[PDB]
């Protein structure tokens, strides 16, 4: 009924710079990549934990709108952080929750490569088009390049 697909993408900063960047300072880094497109996450308990949950407001678009992320578990010794999507616009009751899975690898080039799986569910008919799939995963692919790119310009109090 559902497939998982994974996909690898190569970044900069090492695993665990990234890692804690990624999912410490996602809260905050996650609506600075596209403030515009959400007013603010919130999560109404975890605190970036296992078992948390999100909830995203849009105020773009329609007049009201939020998804809900769920964290399931996180590894900071593992650098591997896995998270879920509860309930959203783009879900809408035809779509299930989709199983998130997040992972920091770094090579010995110097560069870091992270891996991330993506499982969505459906109530039973309903179905989605890989190739709406596909161009999704290219739009990701893009944030995550944004992820490190702010890493990259280290900004300082000064300015």
């Amino acid at each position: 009924g559902v497939y998982t697909y994974e996909n690898e993408f190569t970044s900069d900063i090492p695993a665990p710079k990234l890692f804690k960047a990624f999912v410490l300072d996602a809260d905050n880094l996650i609506p600075k990549i596209a403030p515009q497109a959400v007013k603010c996450a919130e999560i109404l308990e975890g605190d970036g934990g296992p078992g948390t949950i999100k909830k995203i407001t849009f105020g773009e678009g329609s007049h009201y709108g939020y998804v809900k992320h769920k964290i399931h578990s996180i590894d900071k010794v593992n650098h591997t952080y896995s998270y879920s999507l509860i309930e959203g616009d783009a879900l809408s009751e035809n779509i299930e929750k989709i199983d998130y899975e997040t992972k920091l690898v770094s090579a010995p080039h110097g560069g870091t490569i992270i891996k991330t799986t993506s499982k969505y569910h459906t109530k039973g008919d309903v179905e989605i088009k890989e190739e709406h799939v596909k161009a999704g995963k290219e739009k990701a692919a893009h944030l995550f390049k944004l992820i490190e790119g702010y890493l990259k310009d280290h900004p300082s109090e000064y300015n």
